[PDB]
């Protein structure tokens, strides 16, 4: 039950950024991005410890309440107790999430929505600041 | 039909900082801050033209549903075509609001709310930035 924002009509192009602050303890923590609660383009979930995964961002979809196949990336650019800063921006094919210092992660584009109009913070993630571009 | 926040959990003393551009035929818009869309601790609304009023800040609460008692700023600090920031605190007693950018108005908090966990954005006011402290 983390920060929840709709109605962000985010059409493919512009920048979504967040920052936030991740907590000492944290096992992991997800930011959704979608249409609704139910139909996420991206689950995007960096897990420290969680689920049996150790410093693994986890991946994945959600289309009618239906999650999709996990991807698993081997980078894991984030530390417990400090700020994470990501952009995220998305075209016909692809949803990117850029770090500042270089990250850059890509993640298919699955349920071909026409802008991201749902955003919501979860886990061990304190949202700090909100920008739309 | 703007953008809507919810879950901020933002307590007292804590600061809620919203940015967004005013249109250039800007009419009026709202910043609506409280636990739901029918409880209101705050209903944050500058009027450069509207409702028969003009340049005309109308700040008023709402309470299960319900209107209270309307109030209104003299100072209307807000221009037509350009950037405007709102910084917004409370105790028990007030809300404080922080308009570009000497000025600040206490709106009594008529609702007692132990945090404001819902903002909404409306009117002719697109929000490009929003950050909590
Ligand atoms: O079929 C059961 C599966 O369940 C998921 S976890 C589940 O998956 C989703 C992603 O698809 C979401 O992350 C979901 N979620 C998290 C939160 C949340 C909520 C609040 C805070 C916060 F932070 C997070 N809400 N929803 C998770 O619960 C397991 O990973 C998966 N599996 C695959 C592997 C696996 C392990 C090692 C290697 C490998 F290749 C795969 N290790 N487990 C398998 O056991
Ligand atoms: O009951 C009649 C009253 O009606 C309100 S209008 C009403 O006020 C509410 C807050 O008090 C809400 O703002 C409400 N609202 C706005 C929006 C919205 C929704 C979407 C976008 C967007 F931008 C905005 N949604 N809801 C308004 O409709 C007038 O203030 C009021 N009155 C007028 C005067 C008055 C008149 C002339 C001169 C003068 F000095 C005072 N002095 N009192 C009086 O005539």
């Amino acid at each position: 039950c983390g920060l929840v924002a709709s109605n962000l009509n985010l059409k493919p192009g512009e920048c979504l950024r967040v920052r936030g602050e991740v907590a000492p303890d944290a096992k992991s923590f997800v930011l959704n991005l979608g249409k609704d609660s139910n139909n996420l383009c991206l689950h995007f979930n960096p897990r420290f410890n969680a689920h049996g995964d150790a410093n693994t961002i986890v991946c994945n979809s959600k289309d009618g309440g239906a999650w999709g196949t996990e991807q698993r990336e081997a980078v894991f650019p984030f530390q417990p107790g400090s700020v994470a800063e990501v952009c995220i921006t998305f075209d016909q094919a692809n949803l990117t999430v850029k770090l500042p210092d270089g990250y850059e992660f890509k993640f298919p584009n699955r349920l071909n929505l026409e802008a991201i109009n749902y955003m919501a913070a979860d886990g061990d993630f304190k949202i700090k600041c909100v920008a739309f571009d």
